[PDB]
C-alpha cells in the first residue's frame, strides 16, 4: 500500500518554541537517492529535545518534529540504495558516517564532514525536509525526527541491527545509552582494575557506570545530589555512593580522601561547569583522565593550569565516540547476549499522544527514560 | 680541601621580592644523608626564576638563591650515597625520582611523592636549606639553587652524565631544553607527517620546535609577537612564521584558515592563560591535542565545553615528561652524537656578578638563553 507513494500519518509537531507539541497528520515524501523511509516503532525522550523546545531563539529551527532515540523497520529505499531493503530493523543516528572522509577513516574519532552539524548546526536540522503539514514544511530534528510514525533518513545516518532485536527497548541506543557507555569505554578508555567516579546519575550517568563496569573497573564511585538515584546505580555496577550535600568540603576533597589522592578516570554526566571542574580535580595527578559528557554552553569551564601540568588529561565526546554504523549493531548484540542492560533504564512508557506528559516528567527530573509507542 | 667542612662562597641572593639580586658570601653546610654537594660551573637563566621574583612573589619564599638550570662536578657526598663520587659530572633537577613510589614505577608519568612541590609548593622551595648568610637562613629555589658556586641537592634530584660532556652547554638540559623538546615528543606525542603550532619562541618554545622536527612533523608553525625570534625558529626546523599583530582576526582563526580546520598538535610556551586558550582552539576537531607548558598560578585557564566535546584533548607537561635521572643522561648522549642542538640556544654568556643584566635581558625578550660562569 505505502511503497512508492507519499504517506499520511501522525506526528508530534513543535510549531514554535515554548509551546506544547500538537499531534498532527503529516505527509511523508518518498525516499530520494541514498535515503531510506522507516516506520518507527518506539522512541525515547531526551534532554536535547527539550533544550531545543525551551532554549531556541532560532526561529528557523521551527516548525519541527523532534526525537532522536528511535528504532524501526525499513519500509522502502530510494534510488541507488542497495545497502538496505524493506523489512530490516534499523536505528537512525544523529551524526553521520560517510565512510570516505579524513575523519571517517581515522580510528581516533567518530567525526565526519557530512550531516546537518556541518551543513546547518544553527537550526539543529538539515536544510532539506521530507515532511509537510497543512501546506507548511516541517523540519526534521537532527535528521532523525523520531516523534513521527514514519521518517526518512540518509543512509550514512542509519544502522542496520539484529532481526530479533526488541524495538521498544533498543531504541535508547540512538542516543542516551551509547553516550554514557561509550564515553567510558571509547573516550576515557577505562582499564581493568582501575578506580572511577561518575557525576550525575540520570540515563547518561547510569550508562557511564555500566561502561566503567564493562571495562572492568575495580571501584566505581557514583556521585549525585539526589540519594534516591543510588539503588539503580548499584544495579548498574557502582560500588560506592556519595552525596555532595553530606560533606562541608568540596566534593573533590572528599573523593580525594576516599581514594588517596583521586580516581583514575572520572566522567561528568550533569552538564554543569562547576561539576566539570570538580570532576577533573577529583582525578589523580600523573595519569588521571576526565571526560566531559554532559554539555552546556552558556558558561566557560575552567581550572588552574597546575591541574593539567601535574599530569591530568581533559577530554570530551559526542555519542560516546561511537562510529554509529559499526557501534550500534555491536551494542544491540551485546544486549541480546546479556552483556548490556537496557530495560532497567525505562521507568515510564506512554503513547505518542502523551508526549507533553513525558516532557513534563523529564523537565522535573521525575524519571530516567520514558519510551513512547507510535 | 673542603670535604667535611662548611664552605664559604659567592651566591646571588634575593633578599625580597621585586628587588635586584646581591652577590653575597654565604656558608654552604655539609651534605646531610642522601645529599650531594656540587660545584656549579654554569647555569642558564629561566623565566620561572623571574616568575617568583616578579610575579608570584610568595611572601614566605624569601630570602632565596634562585637558579635551576645548571651543570657541575660533585664535590662531596653525604652518608648513604654510593652512586656519586667526587669529580663526576652532574645536572641537578627541580623534580624528584625516588624510584620506589607508584608514580616513579609507572611509564605514564614523571611524578613522584618526594620534593619541595609535595611539601612547600606555594613557597617554591623546600622547608630545609643548607644556605646561611649574615646569620640568616636562605632558601634554595626548587631544591636546586644554581646561582651559587656550590649547592646541595638530594640524590634523587640529581642526574649523572657523560664524562666528556661540556658543562657550559649541557646545563640547558637542567630545565629549558628538556622541557620544550619533551613536551612535544613525550607529552603531545607528535607524529611523523603531522602539522604542529608552537606559541612563544623563547628557549622552551624553540626546544618545542626542535622536538616537533625530530618527531618528523611535516609543518611547524612558529607564533610570537616579537618577530626577531623567527630566525632562530627557522634554525630549529620551523616551516611557517606568524606574528599575531599582523592579523586582524584572532590568532586561532588565522591558523585554522592556514590549515583547513586547525593543526594536529599545538603547544603553549609563554605562561599566559589567554595564550593557553588560543593554542587549544587552534587545534583541529576530532584528534587535536594541545599541551600546556607555560607556568602561572595566579589565574584560571578556560574554554567552552564544545571545544573538547568536538574531539580535542588538553594536557599539561612538567619537565617535558622526562623522568629526571633517566631522560637527562640520554639527552646528553644525543647532543654528543649530533642528534640534538644545544649551542644555538646560547646567545649570551657573562659572569655571575652580571646576574641582574641577564635577568633584564630576559625581562625584555632580548635573548634566548644567557649562560653564567661562576
Ligand atoms: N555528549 C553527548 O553526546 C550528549 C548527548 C545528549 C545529552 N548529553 C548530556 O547529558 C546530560 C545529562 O543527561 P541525563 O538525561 O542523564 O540527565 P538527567 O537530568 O536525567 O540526570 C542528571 C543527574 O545529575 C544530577 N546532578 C545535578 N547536579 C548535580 C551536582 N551538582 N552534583 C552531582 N549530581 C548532580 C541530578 O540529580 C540528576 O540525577 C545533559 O546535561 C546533556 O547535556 C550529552
Ligand atoms: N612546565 C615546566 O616544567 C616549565 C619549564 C620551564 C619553563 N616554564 C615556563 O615556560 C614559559 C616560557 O619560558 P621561557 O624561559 O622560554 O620564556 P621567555 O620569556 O624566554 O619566552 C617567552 C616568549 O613568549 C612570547 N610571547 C609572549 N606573549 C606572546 C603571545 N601573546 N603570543 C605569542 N608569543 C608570545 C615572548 O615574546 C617570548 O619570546 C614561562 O611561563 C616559564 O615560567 C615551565
Ligand atoms: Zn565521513
Ligand atoms: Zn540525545
Ligand atoms: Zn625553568
Ligand atoms: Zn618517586
Amino acid at each position: 500500500a505505502t511503497v512508492g507513494k507519499v504517506i499520511k500519518c501522525k506526528a508530534a509537531v513543535a510549531w514554535e518554541a515554548n509551546k506544547p507539541l500538537v499531534i498532527e497528520e503529516i505527509e511523508v515524501d518518498v525516499p530520494h537517492a541514498n535515503e531510506i523511509r522507516i516506520k518507527i516503532i518506539a522512541t525515547g525522550v531526551c534532554h536535547t529535545d527539550l533544550y531545543h523546545l525551551f532554549e531556541g531563539k532560532h526561529k528557523d529551527g521551527f516548525p519541527v518534529v523532534l526525537g532522536h532515540e528511535g528504532a524501526g523497520i525499513v519500509e522502502s529505499v530510494g534510488p541507488g540504495v542497495t545497502e538496505f531493503q524493506p523489512g530490516e530493523k534499523v536505528i537512525p543516528l544523529f551524526i553521520s558516517q560517510c565512510g570516505e572522509c579524513r575523519f571517517c577513516q581515522s580510528p581516533k574519532t567518530n567525526q565526519c564532514v557530512k550531516g546537518w552539524a556541518n551543513e546547518s548546526p544553527d537550526v539543529m536540522s538539515p536544510k532539506e525536509t521530507r515532511f509537510t503539514c497543512k501546506g507548511r514544511k516541517v523540519l526534521q530534528f537532527l535528521g532523525t525526527s523520531t516523534f513521527s510514525q514514519y521518517t526518512v533518513v540518509n543512509q550514512i545516518a542509519v544502522a542496520k541491527i539484529d532481526p530479533s532485536a526488541p524495538l521498544d527497548t533498543v531504541c535508547l541506543l540512538g542516543c542516551g545509552v551509547s553516550t554514557g557507555f561509550g564515553a567510558a569505554v571509547n573516550t576515557a578508555k577505562v582499564e581493568p582494575g582501575s578506580t572511577c567516579a561518575v557525576f550525575g546519575l540520570g540515563a547518561v550517568g547510569l550508562a557511564a557506570v555500566m561502561g566503567c563496569h564493562s571495562a572492568g573497573a575495580k571501584r566505581i564511585i557514583a556521585v549525585d545530589l539526589n540519594p534516591d538515584k543510588f539503588e539503580k546505580a548499584k544495579v548498574f555496577g557502582a560500588t560506592d555512593f556519595v552525596n555532595p550535600n553530606d560533606h562541608s568540603e568540596p566534593i573533590s576533597q572528599v573523593l580525594s580522601k576516599m581514594t588517596n589522592g583521586g580516581v583514575d578516570f572520572s566522567l561528568e554526566c550533569v552538564g554543569n561547569v562547576g561539576v566539570m571542574r570538580n570532576a577533573l580535580e577529583s582525578c589523580l595527578k600523573g595519569w588521571g583522565v576526565s571526560v566531559l559528557v554532559g554539555w552546556t554552553d552558556l558558561h566557560d569551564v575552567a581550572t588552574r593550569p597546575i591541574q593539567l601540568i601535574a599530569g591530568r588529561t581533559w577530554k570530551g565526546s559526542m555519542f560516546g565516540g561511537f562510529k554509529g554504523k559499526d557501534g550500534v549493531p555491536k551494542m544491540v548484540k551485546a544486549y541480546l547476549d546479556k552483556k548490556v542492560k537496557l530495560d532497567e533504564f525505562i521507568t515510564h512508557r506512554m503513547p505518542l499522544e502523551s508526549v507533553n506528559d513525558a516532557i513534563d516528567l523529564m523537565k522535573h527530573g521525575k524519571c530516567i527514560r520514558t519510551v513512547l509507542s507510535l
